[PDB]
């Protein structure tokens, strides 16, 4: 249990207001490293399993915050923000077939670690775009984690949510392993259409269209079968149905060991101008619904 000095820490930014669960940007001054610090309020026993889990597709545990009553978690800061924000942006026009089976995959591995590899098996449940992070290499780190069991803070508005959440997870039912597929398939869906998920529509009429209606994200069309296939395997409404990310890895190999997919796929992303009036039509009736 590394400990690390409110003296040895300077704060420059904040997300989430300074609440319990809010993250800040700060430089750990004795090793020159920009890092990420969790305000918590307690560090309870149990989570502190969680120091040891580490893994390249996981956001890296660097110490604790005792300064009572002050305390915090520190981990590295991935270089370039959230893959929610690069996919929402002009940075991600770069994003071909090639790219996106390499995130897919680092998402995959990420989750498969924690439920699998770990020393305790982790059930994230709050999985989302804002929710991983990129390196400066690229290579994506999941975060927040631990929070399902411990900082009850950062899970708690939940606006921001909802469009990620599995229905089981919106009606607060218990929960297995899988419910993380169903959130890793909207975060692939990010991916293949660069479009926020439910854009425009206020979380709980998504909340209620994907539990009751049993609605989710438009697929477009042309979007190859490969990954229409496994994003409706992801979103199954029965929990069972959904593949495990062993399964997952596997079918990514699979796919990446099909010669007609990166063909297909980067026909299909460079024909957003075609397609995107699918997700907007979708969008429109799910509004005009409401009225
Ligand atoms: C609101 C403005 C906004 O949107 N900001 C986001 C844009 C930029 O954000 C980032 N860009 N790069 C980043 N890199 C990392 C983060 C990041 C790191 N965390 C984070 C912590 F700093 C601390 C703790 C946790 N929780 S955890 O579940 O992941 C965890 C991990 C390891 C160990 C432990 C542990 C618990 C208890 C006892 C011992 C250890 C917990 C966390 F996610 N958050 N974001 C952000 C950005």
């Amino acid at each position: 249990f590394v400990q690390i000095k409110f003296d040895d820490l300077q704060f420059f930014e904040n997300c989430g207001g300074g609440s319990f669960g809010s993250v800040y940007r700060a430089k750990w001054i004795s090793q020159d490293k920009e890092v990420a610090v969790k305000k918590l309020l307690k560090i309870e026993k149990e989570a502190e399993i969680l120091s040891v889990l580490s893994h390249r597709n996981i956001i890296q545990f660097y110490g604790v915050i005792l300064e009572p009553p002050n305390y915090g978690i520190v981990t590295e800061y991935a270089s370039l923000g959230s893959l929610y924000d690069y996919i929402n942006s002009n940075r991600s026009e770069e994003m071909d077939m090639d790219h996106i089976m390499t995130w897919a995959t680092d998402v995959a591995k990420g989750m498969h670690y924690l439920h699998m590899e770990a020393p305790v098996k982790v059930i994230h449940r709050d999985l989302k775009s804002r929710n991983v992070v990129i390196a400066a290499d690229g290579v994506l780190k999941i975060c927040d984690f631990g929070a399902s069991r411990f900082h009850n803070h950062t899970t708690h508005s939940l606006v921001g949510t909802f469009p990620w959440m599995a229905p089981e997870v919106i009606q607060s039912l218990p929960v297995s392993e899988t419910c993380d597929t169903y959130s890793y398939g909207v975060v692939l869906w990010e991916m293949l259409t660069r479009e926020v998920p439910f854009k425009g529509l206020e979380g709980l009429q998504v909340a209620w269209l994907v539990v009751e209606k049993n609605e989710r994200l438009t697929i477009p069309s042309s979007c190859p079968r490969s990954f229409a296939e496994l994003l409706h395997q992801c979103w199954e409404a029965d929990a069972k149905k959904r593949p495990s990310f062993k399964q997952i890895i596997s079918i990514l190999e699979s796919m990446s060991n099909d010669t007609s997919l990166p063909d297909k796929c980067n026909s299909f992303l460079h024909n957003k101008a075609e397609w995107r009036c699918e997700i907007e039509a979708t969008l429109e009736r799910l509004k005009k619904l409401e009225r």
